[PDB]
């Protein structure tokens, strides 16, 4: 329930995006959506410190016009609650590259052929204080 | 016709906002709107290099729910077309403080008693690549 929303970000492939923010002291739930339309998101992040009864578990999936989405499961968490961290996100038509402030890199195939990113929304226990383009 | 739009910026008085961007090579028209609702903007900027037949002329006014607005006229332009520049904007309930990358400072009374900024939109010949909070 805490994250700024952006629009008109028209991001093309081959560009790097860096976001620096501060994770609340109670990092329990986060929601991210970066695509073009609300139901047409290319990437979705939803880490959960402890919801039903799990720990440091991350869910990642994509949606097309509210159709479906290949939701996977990532079990890596190089961050702690109440800690400032930056995440590098690169969206390319060939594939998606994402790196953490302290970890390796993970790529996800972009079944969609979107060449521009126009929708970017984030709301959760994470606080974004600045957005940088390339 | 070129400027990203932001939302959920809930900015309180006593905070400084810095925006770094790049002005297109044809800096002819710019539009800015920072308030809470589309018709409830507290500050509006609209510099015009040459429209009807004027030069480096800036118009500044405020609106409340689409009611009225004390539009004034500022004739200062410490910038050139095709040039990167940063502008510091501070919104306080006592008054509004605005400084340019190379110039003095100008304050405008905020007849409205808005304690938080939730709407921020900019579209024109200026390009914003990063937004920084305090």
């Amino acid at each position: 329930a805490c994250g700024l929303v952006a629009s008109n970000l028209n991001l093309k492939p081959g560009e790097c995006l860096r976001v620096r923010g501060e994770v609340a002291p109670d990092a329990k739930s986060f929601v991210l959506n970066l695509g073009k339309d609300s139901n047409n998101l290319c990437l979705h992040f939803n880490p959960r410190f402890n919801a039903h009864g799990d720990a440091n578990t991350i869910v990642c999936n994509s949606k097309d016009g509210g159709a479906w989405g290949t939701e996977q499961r990532e079990a890596v968490f190089p961050f702690q609650p109440g800690s400032v961290a930056e995440v590098c996100i690169t969206f390319d038509q060939a594939n998606l590259t994402v790196k953490l402030p302290d970890g390796y890199e993970f790529k996800f195939p972009n079944r969609l052929n979107l060449e521009a990113i126009n929708y970017m929304a984030a709301d959760g226990d994470f606080k974004i204080k600045c957005v940088a383009f390339d």
